[PDB]
């Protein structure tokens, strides 16, 4: 039911009846048709969740991951590395386990989210925690793989991009066009031009009409790419895009005036309440940076920027269980009780 | 444009054009064959993992609750209920936010990983921690819904197994037929009930050939179906199947003595040890217990009952990211060094 990425669409990929295909079975998740928000709804205006957080790893990662180890593998090579704030190294960490090779993660020392370690440190991957930002882990990570005979498989490598581009591709399968409008978080930037490749290569293909409006969001304190310059000291709760200079910085500039869409910023507070919403009135758990595009989605409707009757696709990009930490900010967990039928009914509200 | 569970096995569940179908497109979870262990593939002896860590809210619990949760708004209910010891309430949080209604879940305080915690919070479930175990809040959590006006949702509710029992047909849908073994963790006993309800049908409806012999698997601290009688102080780091009086324990033993399986125990090393190598070796990152059933097989792989030439499936029953805190059982975070690729290629053991 959920073949391999590589398979499914070999026809679009720069793949042959040569290349290993290691996969998970990755790719081919839920585009769960939303009920909210209230304001969108009485708008006309649907939206569709394309749940990331599914992949093997809980991240749309795996889907450019898939293609980089392969190919990497097709050439010969025995490790990989990347930079990441966390989800890009649990993509690589369990691909290199499962092609039976090395993998070389570095991380942000303190910002990466706790379920996010838990992942690399167990599939046995190599973590190297620097005392600097992602930005730092990056630069440091690209000459790492120059010093030693190992496959890069940050986005700069051209095949995450192009296993990436695949979840456009199975939005429009879905939903028999492209959507008028389609949200994410843009961290470095290499999935919102990603997104951007799929559709206008479905769309010169004729299997969608529509070019969708791509809106991009990031986390006001590591917002480049709405500044308009680099950010030296990027922060955020949401930590996956605390990132201040982003790699795919043209990719995504070029996306955003093709589509005709946009890339703003919206705060902390803002996510957290996108993120309480779609997991409290949806019963969609994604992480902080992923509610970022749901906050974006908010923010837009907040200033009517929104046509009516309109289709808005939301890239949910990682699994709430990725930051287990934050869940404590939009509720509390009640102190224990009594085992007795009288003691719970009154802590469950029913006396 | 893709159907959710209830639907691609409507024929086969208590379901009719009145029941109003709550769903977040779970089910069809891949099932990924592994590259060994070496012990299995030396006898011929192919191994498939049934990912169901990839499910809406990380856990095959969403099979189930999926259908218990529609057929209690079916008949009215305007709140769900259940005991659990994480998975359970993490689904009934996510599927009633998903009809609208209100969901208790009754924890045991103090074995309830924290990824499972995080999901009952952000979910916005009314949650009651209870000083006792699982066993406990089951007894009254029963006592709770029989005393006011709230559906319970727990195994107990035929419901339940109906729609856990899918996850034989997916598994006889892809491989053609079922396995000759199919092994998996048993805690409250509602899973291996199901497994073999779902294999008895598929058999007499002519699409499964042959009838697997369900291998069922608990940890030595928490193992009344291996003692024979019920488990007073249930102890395992699995807190997922920390249960010591399983609800299903008839079930369970039926399914055991007419499939001619087992129901055994692994310790919490065997678990953790099958725990490390599906990450590690596989790529396939699941929680402790669901380990238990990898570490069921190597047990028989090594007590040479398991038949060569045969197909083994196994039942992942959640995600690795439900219980980070134990990734630091089986490997140790290194501390951090400077922004330097001279200190990184050093930390990397690159030198
Ligand atoms: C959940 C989640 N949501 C959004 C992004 C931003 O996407 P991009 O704009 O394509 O970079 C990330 C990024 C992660 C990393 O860059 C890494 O892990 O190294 C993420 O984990
Ligand atoms: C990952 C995981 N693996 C295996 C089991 C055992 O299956 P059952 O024998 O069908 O109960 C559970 C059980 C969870 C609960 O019983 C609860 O959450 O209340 C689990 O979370």
């Amino acid at each position: 039911m959920r073949p391999p990425l590589i398979e499914r669409y070999r026809n679009l990929l720069p793949v042959s009846e040569k290349t290993p295909v290691i996969s998970l079975l990755e790719g081919s998740t839920p585009l769960i048709p939303l009920k909210g928000p209230e304001e969108a709804r009485k708008k006309g205006i649907r939206l569709y969740a394309k749940y990331e957080g599914l992949n093997p790893t809980g991240s749309f990662k795996d889907r450019g991951m898939t293609l980089a180890v392969s190919k990497a593998v097709e050439g010969g090579a025995q490790a990989v590395a990347c930079a990441s704030t966390g989800n890009t190294a649990a993509s690589a960490a369990a691909y290199a386990a499962r092609a039976g090779i090395l993998a070389i993660v570095v991380l942000p020392a303190g910002y990466v989210a706790l379920g996010k370690v838990a992942q690399s440190l167990v599939h046995g991957a190599r973590i190297v925690q620097v005392e600097g930002n992602f930005d730092d882990a990056l630069r440091l990570t690209q000459k790492l793989t120059e010093a030693f005979p190992v496959a890069l498989v940050n986005s700069v490598n051209p095949h995450r991009l192009e296993g990436q581009k695949t979840l456009a591709f199975e939005v429009v399968d879905e939903l028999g066009d492209a959507p008028h409008y389609h949200a994410l978080p843009v961290g470095n930037a290499g999935n919102i031009t990603a997104h951007w490749m799929g559709y206008k290569a479905y769309h010169a293909l004729g299997k969608a009409k529509r070019l969708p409006r791509m809106l991009g969001f990031q986390a006001a304190g590591a917002a480049p790419l709405v500044l308009g310059r680099p950010v030296e000291r990027p922060e955020t709760l949401a930590t996956a895009i605390r990132i201040g200079n982003p790699a795919s910085w043209q990719g995504a500039v070029r996306a955003k005036e093709e589509s005709g869409g946009v890339i703003e910023a919206v705060t902390d507070e803002e996510i957290l309440f996108a993120y309480r919403y779609l997991a409290r009135e949806e019963g969609i758990f994604c992480e902080p940076a992923s509610a970022a595009a749901m906050a974006g989605v908010f923010k837009l409707l907040r200033e009517g920027r929104l046509e009516p009757e309109s289709t808005v696709v939301l890239t949910l990009t990682g699994h709430g269980l990725k930051d287990p930490a934050t869940a404590e900010r939009v509720a509390e967990l009640p102190p224990p009780v009594p085992a007795r039928l009288e003691a719970v009914a009154a802590a469950a509200g029913l006396l």
